[PDB]
């Protein structure tokens, strides 16, 4: 293996295949990057066991075929550390890989290419192609509601559900829920799969909001995403995801509407004097006003009052302020509509102007 | 105590004073036309003063600093904040937002400001900032020789000098001041140096500094900073500087830095060993690790002396080069087992000493 490639052309791909954390990986090879030369193409591959990213770059200069693995982070830093404009001459020499540029010489350790795991050896069953914007909309709309280190491992992921013309995402930690749907334009067979946390994070990192369409392939145990010269593949979590339609409020008698930003700032201010552990906040509902209250064990008190329009009977409801905030921060719109039934039941939250995303939050006290 | 003050006028001071129970609180005090906000810890106490253009009533109390700051920050741009003491509680009102905070009584709030100055001098913020930035990185961190964890401020005639050093390396910086003072050296602790840096906005407002036998105070505008000093015999910087360095090497700071940084990647992660071969108008930099990965850099420099190999921890050199931020560096070398001085080629005001390594 021998290639010579300009520094800024090699730097972008290396970034794209870079691991989220170089540190703390028990398996030695997982810390390495697989370099492979074929006719006119250099392929850089990074991987943990769960997922794998592959970047391809066309070689305009002399090259010779071969493959090897070298420590990814060291290799990245050496290229980054080289001056703007540099030509990087890589060459395999037995045990070592050599990197040469200007008057700088580097000798790296290797592990053999054939011990490098291949997590992209499966057959796709369903394929669709959509704009990056739409996948980004779906992931951002729900990602915050994913569980963290929950014993029901499937909750730690996000559900991608195709249903006819729509692609739907669902995330839920069991105390709250997010669901988002967007039409994708070609009718698909009904199919739902669970993508793990790190997969969702990587899938978001791909999407630059470019004009390049995103090609998505789904297998029975794996999922692959194409954007331009970059391919991302990940394993699928195996679990029985909970039905989102069961968690949505059955019959919500009362409806409350207000400005998202004003409601957010008011919740945020009250949250300062909420119990640091449980973050409970009381919501007092009146026909023309909502009163937000918070106190802590030291009996410090917060009180906000806003002008809202609300058709229903008056009531008190207890909420975790953080969950509401996560929801209001996710909406980023003009007006929010809250649907409530009673003090002991769940409450739906949504943008008043769009039905495409819904949020369900559990009550307190 | 009652005051009403515009949000953006209260926000800057609160920031300035930000930093067991009562130490978490902020002391608010009203006098004729003035609100004083004080933040403190058993080491350093710092004060902000703001003039009140609106109705007020005198009094004092303490309230949790962080909560009080967040409530003001959290209020909308342009807001009028009405504070009022009500028995056990302090009340904060703006628009239809209302907050009741816990208090602890003003008279339990510790005071670190009662002491007599012995030496007073005034200088520009730029100069103090130059002195602190030039050496701060060389301060020790959590060392058992506790005095090393600080920085030395030494007055010597017409100059103010800072020195920072761990056992391994050293930084010294000197900057002239207008009035000749008596010889005096004191050790400001880590958190003091950090706060002193925080004060300096690079404004035209002169900085007034007062030194007592066990404390130091700094005045900039309406902001006052005071800290305990560290007790200890700080080592003599003049003993560590190379005595008579025959060999002098000159290089471009940035090129030397990037080359040392690239080699450092394949240095031993624990000891950071790096070898420097110096020869006629050239340096060769070398590094290897336990896995026998190797790095090698060569640069055009200017060097006329005898040829030698010398080794140093690369972090220490990089830290120095990163601190210099200049066009060219002069390195003063004596031999392979001796320490080496580093300085900006264009200014003698800051010197850096780094020891050798037998690889």
């Amino acid at each position: 293996m021998k290639f010579t490639v300009e520094r800024e052309h090699l730097l972008k791909p290396l970034q794209q295949v870079s691991g989220p954390l170089g540190g703390r990986p028990t398996l030695p090879i997982l810390g390495n990057l697989l370099l492979q030369v074929a006719d006119g193409t250099l392929s850089l591959t990074g991987t943990d066991l769960e997922m794998e990213m592959i970047a391809r770059v066309t070689l305009s200069q002399p090259h010779e075929a071969g493959a090897t693995t070298v420590p990814a982070r060291k290799f990245f830093d050496i290229c980054r550390g080289l001056p703007e404009g540099a030509e990087i001459a890589v060459q395999l020499e037995g045990d070592r890989m050599l990197v040469r540029s200007g008057r700088s010489r580097f000798s790296l350790s290797t592990l053999p290419a054939a011990d490098f795991p291949n997590l992209d050896d499966w057959q796709s069953e369903v394929e669709f192609t959509l704009p990056q914007a739409t996948m980004k909309r779906l992931i951002e709309a729900t990602q915050f509601s994913m569980a963290h280190q929950d014993v029901r491992y499937y909750l730690n992921g996000m559900l991608f559900e195709t249903e006819g013309e729509e692609l739907r995402t669902v995330a839920t930690d069991g105390h709250r829920l997010a669901v988002c749907s967007m039409p994708i334009g070609d009718s698909l067979p009904n199919h739902s799969v669970i993508v793990p946390r790190k997969g969702v994070i990587e899938l978001m990192r791909m999407l630059d909001g470019g004009d390049t369409p995103l090609r998505v392939q789904i297998g029975s145990n794996n999922i692959r995403a194409h954007v331009g010269d970059f391919v991302f593949t990940s394993k699928l979590v195996d679990g029985r995801f909970p039905d989102y339609r069961r968690v949505l409020p059955k019959n919500p008698d009362k409806t409350l509407e207000a400005g998202c930003d004003s409601l957010k700032q008011a919740f945020a201010r009250a949250a300062i004097l909420s119990n640091e552990k449980f973050r409970g906040v009381r919501l007092y509902v009146s026909e023309n006003q909502i009163k937000i209250t918070a106190n802590n064990p030291e009996q410090e008190e917060a009180e906000e009052i806003l002008d809202v329009t609300y058709a229903g009977t008056e009531m008190e409801i207890g909420f975790n302020v953080s969950y509401v905030l996560d929801v209001l921060n996710a909406l980023k719109c003009e007006n929010v509509r809250i649907l409530l039934t009673d003090s002991v039941s769940s409450v739906q939250i949504e943008d008043a102007a769009s039905q495409s995303a819904a949020y369900v939050v559990m009550p307190m006290r």
